[PDB]
This record gives structure tokens, C-alpha cells and sequence, in this order.
């Protein structure tokens, strides 16, 4: 099912994927509110592109009850550091400015 969300907040890329799934998810929005997720763009199903959307962190997700999932701390590998982000292209332009010294 071709699924694309637009990232630039964890809560909206939530509702935006979980609305297309059908289904309801039950996670601690408390660390959440603050930070923002990876949107969808592919053939993805509920879980696959569930799992797309929060990847990066790598989580483990178990249902409840009826259709309801959660998403839980799971136990990763040392976590390391990427390289750091280069530049943009800045083509902008800059203009001259005047100034002279006065006296008393």
C-alpha cells in the first residue's frame, strides 16, 4: 500500500500513517512531544511502514489487545557517531556598507 507522509513531527507522521492502516497504537507521547520521525514513501503496510516511519532508533512492537499496538525500549548495539553534515550551494549575494570616524 503506497504510503507517503511528510516528516517534521513524530506525533503527525503517527496519525498520518496510523490513518492509513486502520488500527491503534498505544505509545508514551511524553518523550515524544518534542522530537519528530521519519515520514513514509513506498508500498508499505501497516507494520512495514510502521516500522519505516520510527526507524532509526530500532524499537520492538507487540500488541495488546484487540488490534492495538505498543511501542517499547529495545536492546540495541554501542551506538556510534555519523559523520558530521556538510554545506549547502549559498548562492546569495552580499552588498557594500559605509561608515566613517567623527570626532568630538
Amino acid at each position: 500500500a503506497q504510503v507517503n507522509i511528510a516528516p517534521g513531527s513524530l506525533d503527525k507522521a503517527l496519525n498520518q500513517y496510523a490513518a492509513h492502516s486502520g488500527f491503534t497504537l498505544s505509545v508514551d507521547a511524553s518523550l515524544t512531544r518534542g522530537k519528530q520521525s521519519n515520514g513514509l514513501h513506498g508500498d508499505y503496510d501497516v507494520e512495514s511502514g510502521l516500522q519505516q516511519l520510527l526507524d532509526g532508533s530500532g524499537l520492538q512492537v507487540k500488541p495488546l489487545g484487540n488490534n492495538s499496538w505498543t511501542l517499547e525500549p529495545a536492546p540495541a548495539p554501542k551506538e556510534d557517531a555519523l559523520t558530521v553534515v556538510g554545506d549547502w550551494l549559498g548562492d546569495a549575494r552580499e552588498n557594500d556598507l559605509e561608515h566613517h570616524h567623527h570626532h568630538h
